[PDB]
């Protein structure tokens, strides 16, 4: 029942925000509105709904009550005014960019981006007259310099693969604030529990709820959180007319179920990651480790200023790159070889022999991916079992 | 049998196509793959799956086994090569159009279109440099005269609201074949059971499975069926990168459940609609009726030429105009006042008093919105009850 | 939103009975109350809820809102006052029998019973001091002669496997009314669409909703319909205390989805069964057929008094016995070799070589299990496909 | 992935036990087998499946693949040989006892039992010739004296309400072994994570998975874990014939999803309860406090010998009697007034004014039901929020 406004604690709000059982027959768990359409008692009522004069529903693609609860909750957790639920993280990203951008507009992007986001920008909306430019969001001088009068939005992830490179959200937001640019941050890795970009100046945040938010890898979903003004536009244009990325109320319910243990799951992911990162740091076979929790992390101070905890993701490089990375991966027995992250199950991937195996050392390298870089999404399994798997696989990678 | 093999009938394929229980633990009903990611036995197998040299899965947004079954079944029903499942009908149309059009390209559109696709075209892609032009798809001469070297796509619904105006599919297809253009037909109203555009020459059909295909209004989904070449492209570009309109395996399973009774339900929708249409024709309150089943239907011959049955949708005008339309709508007891269609539950709507109620008679008249036009989605209820509800509502319109 | 607005038709009630969207926010499909517990505004409201003086919920095992809708709808379809939803058909019968019988009580049973019902009666409750006696429910004289002051319950299925033996329900109810016994009829095969035992005098009807009612083989469920007093006792005792066969709100919503097309499906099942039955009758491999639709059916007249249509189940004996039965069964390609019935998918079974393959010809004959009897659950596939399958199977069965 | 009961760790087994993604198309999350029947490739295969010489399913009431994973996983967590999934905790309790006991058998019960379990014992099986006797399972002297050659099973909960009274599980097990009685413990409150009765000597454990195992209050389910020989019997008779309390694969999947965070949720439930119990113990409105985590807890030492943590349940007594409880309960803002427990949401109940408001201080005082007894199911909310709620309610109880 306990609302938000950020009064009750985070765990309380992640469980109760926006829902009062007394308002729904006393049902402790909200009933799921698995219906596409809603009916009107009167024609004058339906009209009032369409004209926004009366609060109600009429069609789930535009708005569904079960989705509305998820949206209100996520908004509360992120500290924003409004939320919007979508069929996937890409759905949230595209619906967002498709409505804020038009030909002639420029979009300043972080140096690296999720593959599909990159693909979408360069071979998608980029091919429709939108200008794109990659800049280091940590370098506020370089950013301020790339700012033009056509820069309409600034988009990036933080941390961003492959080295978990961070950006100065507040620094970026201040520059964008003076230029009239819109800042949107993909806060998938941290979640509102570890980082809240909106509180640092960002205008909007996007999430692939398919990851940590759901936490159990049984749904693909996306979330957008920001001001009412901005979110309304994305709902009514990006979502409604473009993309049509509608989230199933069933999936919205499973996501809210996942969010109920968000703080607890993130606490374990991070606790587990820290021990694994430190164990890796002691391995002679490991050349470099990209984990915000290690004191030698290049952006350690900035990370600590934006994230409450170092996260559950680890990237590291094996000396003797490809081959050691391939042997390692193939020896794993608890960790799963798969793409994705934020599941209870621990996952691992070695781009050099997996996603970018088709490239050549040169291609790969001249593109940012090392030959021995493996990324792990540390799960919730027992740390010693995980350490034992990595230890056994490290011996095999030899 | 079981769908393909020999040449099973429609009902047989609607319930068995693509699935042999023997291949899945003997489960009569296929297990639901409610999973976001899939793992690999080796890094090599993963790379191979990415490169497409290996038949497998890795991420549900790109492809999921439950969705694949639905896709293949729908492809069989439409007489096409391949299918794609999306989060909604709009996800299916936007996904298709985003991958087939680029600035400079021109798309020829039916005279009237579903409200959201119209908004998508004129306020979406159209604002990204794509040329839009509306032509009467029933007028094969005007269509050919509009064909240009820039024409890339011909898109229309058949029948189309609000008069169920038809288009000569085989006709526009031959012109398309002679002048290039790709033909996309929105077959939502008919479903593959009543009309198969691909078999008449269309290249692709899009469906708002949220309607007749699901049949029970508890899901929002979309379908695209066409050549492997075109579908592969829409899957890997429009869905994957530009829309993220991913269908939940849960909803896909529910949709396949609904498709299992497609022929039976459509048969009843049509039978009920015919009786209702013939009944409305003898009523003094009705000024005009738009039902493909009435011999006086302007395109009676073409309709009987393209559709196996006249459908379950009826539109008719009330001599009384908006007031009569409103009074009629408010008096209904069995039919529900709501947008959407194709549910077991009969729905009715009066655009002039509902969606465009705030418009002016002139503004509404301009868009082609009549003052006394009401659209009926004839449900599966007992015809006697429906006739009674309509009768009394007609009397109440006085 | 009818079902009750002046005794609407069967189809109208199977779709709307008990639900008005306007009472649930306009949601066209009812929201699923997938919640275990319910909260109270005051401890006073709670007590009144537990006390029964308050209309509410507190715990789903006792009563749940979506299960309630299904219960009320099923009650309307069978013409009974109350309904109860359970986890399975066996949960419905055991829950029923557990609350009505006590040691010393006598229960007269139909000559034949569903496999598990027989085992529950004979090796279950029957082993807790309750007395059993099997009698031909068609022979009203033998039944009368069987009544004792200890006779508390009369239980049977109608039609009953394996010969579709019918019982004189109105006659049995007469005798029970005189002796003060409760008549419980298993109406699984016919469904309330083809026979309503309560209207012929039975006191309670039980269903394995797993079959025809769901119609799609994706759920296990049971239903009980009868007087409010009887059902209140079965709910508060058989279910909740002696059986914890709670139905999942998800499976209940699925059952209700399936019930929305019950008339349509049963129509097709029977129509398909009729032609297959007559086809079987012309084949020399078939020495005997058990189908209510053939005028040669022994109880053809009685069957036609209680049943609106002859049903979707057909049983027949193959000349050649076991050998031919195995051959026939193993040759099927559309029909699936499995137990159960009532699915869109045609099912077939041969007891002698399947469930009773272990027995000896004599042990089976002793148990009324013929050597060449095969039972078919005629599905919704195209008859031409169904006929071809059995046709080739008969040729192989030779 | 990594199962092996005991090594790997609990969290690892609660996440991976019994499931290797590689065997199911690489699906990270196991596909849900929401099907009622299973088909065979030949009748001889079906026959072997019915004779037990063939591995394979045929009907979900008896056994389902999804339920089987849930079962194997629960068996591992409890350290047992086999598990069984059912529609509810009562389904597990009743299915177990219905197959173990027969007329003439005697059963010794803990002094206090879950409401419906008590009703089932006394007004259910009790009325079928099975003898009952309540003995303090903490008094090994009394238990031994109570033993008789007719004692068939010893049944109890530990902790048990209303004071969280403990039983010496290893103690009663030794006695039971001596005489030859079957010990079954309702381990609902603790979960295999906090207590493993089977490792203490018990023969069977039953759970209301509706509570902590699910953890999110959206499903009703029960679990039985024990020897293979025992569980097989309860499956083939108790569930199959006498109860039919079949668990829906969908609900079993939600259960498994909940179990994936069992350790994390319990850790938090206990941490929160520990803090609330200590606060309550120092409040002037509280006469008594029952929390195993308090050093002053009567059976503190025995509890710590059986439980790894003190649990999330707490009961205390308000000095002001029924009047103080009503005012307390009615003033609760975050805690919900409702029955049940084990949810992410904190629940509270006052038996005197709720479930037993009907009773007079008659048997209420006779069944140990103090007039001021309040039971709290401490949830996962922010402890600061929970403290404030209880604190304010405490003040209002005056």
């Amino acid at each position: 029942m306990h609302g938000s406004n950020k009064l009750p604690g985070f765990a309380t709000r992640a469980i109760h925000h926006g829902y009062d059982p007394q308002d729904h027959g006393g049902a402790l768990v909200p009933p799921v509105y698995q219906t596409a359409t809603f009916t009107f008692p009167t024609v004058e009522y339906g009209a009032a709904c369409f004209a926004g004069e009366q609060a109600g529903h009429f069609y789930s693609r535009i708005s569904n009550p079960t989705l509305n609860l998820l949206e209100a909750r996520m908004a509360s957790l992120e500290g924003g005014e409004a939320g919007l639920a979508l069929a996937s993280g890409m759905g949230a990203i595209t619906s967002t960019l498709w409505t804020l951008l038009r030909p002639g507009d420029e979009v300043l992007l972080g140096n690296t981006l999720y593959g599909c986001t990159f693909a979408f920008l360069h071979h998608g909306i980029g091919e429709f007259g939108v200008k794109l430019r990659h800049v280091d969001m940590a370098d506020l001088q370089a950013l301020e310099a790339a700012m033009t009068p056509a820069t309409r939005v600034i988009y990036f992830e933080s941390p961003a693969n492959p080295n978990m490179h961070m950006a100065d959200i507040a620094g970026v937001a201040k520059i964008a604030r003076k230029h009239g640019a819109t800042v949107v941050v993909d806060n998938t890795y941290c979640t509102p529990y570890l980082q809240r970009p909106l509180e640092l100046g960002a205008d909007l945040v996007v999430h692939s709820a398919t990851k940590y938010l759901s936490g159990h890898g049984d749904i693909t979903a996306g979330i957008v959180v920001g001001s009412q003004a901005l979110v309304d536009r994305i709902r009514l244009q990006g979502l409604k007319d473009m993309t049509g990325a509608v989230l199933s109320p069933h999936d919205a319910a499973l996501l809210m179920r996942g969010i109920k243990t968000l703080n607890l799951r993130m606490d374990r992911h991070c606790a587990n990651a820290q021990v694994l990162a430190e164990f890796l740091a002691r391995q002679p076979q490991v050349e470099l480790i990209h984990y915000p929790g290690l004191a030698s992390f290049p952006q350690y101070t900035l990370a600590r200023q934006q994230m409450s905890q170092p996260g559950g993701m680890i990237a590291f490089e094996l000396k003797g790159g490809i081959g050691a990375g391939r042997r390692f991966m193939n020896a794993l027995q608890l960790f799963s070889r798969a793409v994705s992250l934020g599941d209870a199950e621990s996952l691992a991937q070695h781009p050099a022999s997996m996603t970018h195996s088709s490239y050549t050392p040169e291609e790969r390298a001249h593109y940012g991916i090392s030959e021995g870089l493996v990324r792990l999404s540390v799960g919730l399994e027992d740390i010693d079992d995980l350490l034992a798997d990595v230890q056994q696989a490290l011996k095999a990678s030899a």
